[PDB]
């Protein structure tokens, strides 16, 4: 199966869109993170491929995935990354477990559509 660009963005877009909506837990997703402003130099050496949702958002945008499946990942890349660095008691793990749980409920109606 061939999956066009704007097959992609009409179908996952309003699963992105659900996270950018959660507030507080959206608010450290929203923009790459930054280590020199946020004070966490130790970050790209802990994280190796850092990941976003206005990142996620280009990709849709600019046609970069092909399959359902890529944009998936990239989304629990994200995740993965906030739970590898983050400690389980931070705003942003807690975030995060939130983030995995809209996601979840809103990204399998969506698959199961495409
Ligand atoms: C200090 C440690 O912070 C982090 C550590 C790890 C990670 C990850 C993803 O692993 C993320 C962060 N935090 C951030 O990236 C971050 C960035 C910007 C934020 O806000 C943006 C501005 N607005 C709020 C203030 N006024 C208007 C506009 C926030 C935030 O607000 O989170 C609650 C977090």
């Amino acid at each position: 199966k061939i999956f066009k660009p704007e097959e992609l963005r009409q179908a996952l877009m309003p699963t992105l869109e659900a996270l950018y909506r959660q507030d507080p837990e959206s608010l450290p997703f929203r923009q790459p993170v930054d280590p020199q402003l946020l004070g966490i130099p130790d970050y790209f050496d802990i994280v190796k491929n850092p990941m976003d949702l206005s990142t996620i958002k280009r990709k849709l945008d600019t046609g970069q995935y092909q399959e359902p499946w890529q944009y998936v990942d990239d989304v629990w890349l994200m995740f993965n990354n906030a739970w590898l660095y983050n400690r389980k008691t931070s705003r942003v793990y807690k975030f995060c477990s939130k983030l995995a749980e809209v996601f979840e409920q809103e990204i399998d109606p969506v698959m199961q559509s495409l």
